[PDB]
């Protein structure tokens, strides 16, 4: 293992992506990782991808998809059902309307919202295993896989690393982290817990981890502000507006990055106390929640592990 890793940085899917590999002789795996990231991003992004092709044929015909996309949609339907539909991969018509985080983000009229709410229904995604097709049952429906895309891609990048016998690495997609192995000095990696009140990279504390995903989500990262009100990017498919509760941010610790990514989006529907109860139901998944008044909460699996360092915040 090297003390200084091989490192490469790119800007993909709207975010800074850095991969680091500490195994000597594995420098070319960085390009293999980035190749896989670019491959997947092109298939699933709606910003003509495979997801675009499914959407174009909604209510018309099933669309053939590659194995990557069939799998991601399969998993998205599970996160959708498990959340009671508060997470819904058919939220596309609504997230396309607001377009939060893009230069043309807009608060739509209530009429525009009422026109898209009847289109949101994960049960109207029809999957055919033998043909490997996806069909949206109603015209106007749109898939949006954005709430699990980065986690899935992180998991698939790790798969490439392991296929190349990488043992010790850090995968960073815009502040969402997977740490493989341990620090070359033998200690567990000290993983920052993101400060939702500051840009990605600023932290409120640290958590030692090894072979683990630590994702982060915060409502102040890319919101639209208009006429004195703010609208963040995590939308309620039952109302058409962003979730409105006490969560400012949440970090989820789990073995698989896609689980952290999907469950984070799902917990935003439940608030801090309800979201903690939800995470206490998933074995091997834990969370740090941060309220709008800078109180910090930890689920049972993290007590005594997380160290709060920012004095502007308080454990509660
Ligand atoms: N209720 C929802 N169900 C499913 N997908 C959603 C929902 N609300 C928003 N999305 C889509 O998921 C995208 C990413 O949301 P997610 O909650 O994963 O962001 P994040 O984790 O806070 O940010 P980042 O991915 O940059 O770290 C949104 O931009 C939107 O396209
Ligand atoms: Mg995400
Ligand atoms: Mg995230
Ligand atoms: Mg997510």
């Amino acid at each position: 293992l090297m003390d200084q890793p091989y490192s490469k940085t790119d800007f993909l899917m709207g975010t800074v992506v850095t991969l680091k590999i500490y195994d000597k002789g594995k420098e070319d795996v960085l390009d293999k990782g980035f190749d896989r990231i670019k491959d997947l991003a092109a298939k699933i992004t709606t910003s003509t991808s495979e997801v675009d092709k499914i959407n174009e044929q909604a209510g018309k015909k099933p669309v053939k998809v590659s194995e990557d996309v069939y799998y991601l949609i399969q998993e998205g339907l599970k996160y959708s059902e498990n959340s009671g539909g508060s997470f819904d991969i058919t939220i596309g018509p609504l997230t396309s309307l607001w377009h939060i985080g893009f230069s043309d983000a807009r608060k739509p009229s209530q009429a525009e919202i009422d026109a898209v709410l009847p289109l949101i229904n994960y049960k109207d995604v029809k999957m055919n295993d033998k043909d490997q097709t996806v069909y949206l049952e109603k015209e106007g429906m749109e898939l949006d896989l954005g709430a699990i895309a980065k986690g899935f891609i992180t998991d698939e990048t790790l798969k490439v690393f392991k296929e190349n016998k990488v043992t010790t690495s850090i995968i960073d997609l815009g502040g969402n982290i997977y740490v493989q192995g341990n620090n070359p000095n033998g200690n567990k990696w000290n993983v920052g817990i993101q400060d939702p009140f500051s840009p990605r990279g600023s932290v409120i504390g640290k958590l030692p981890e090894s072979n683990m995903s630590i994702v982060t989500s915060g409502i102040y990262e890319r919101y639209l502000e208009v006429d004195g009100k703010t609208y963040h990017h995590i939308l309620d498919p039952k109302t058409g507006y962003p979730f409105d509760n006490d969560i400012a941010g949440v970090s989820i610790v789990s073995k698989k990055s896609i689980d952290g990514d999907g469950l984070s989006t799902a917990t935003f529907s439940k608030g801090i106390k309800g979201g903690m109860d939800y995470i206490e139901q998933f074995e091997g998944v834990d969370a740090i929640f941060i309220s709008k008044e800078k109180k910090v909460y930890e689920t049972s699996g993290l007590k005594g592990q997380f160290e709060l360092t920012d004095k502007d915040f308080q454990m509660d």
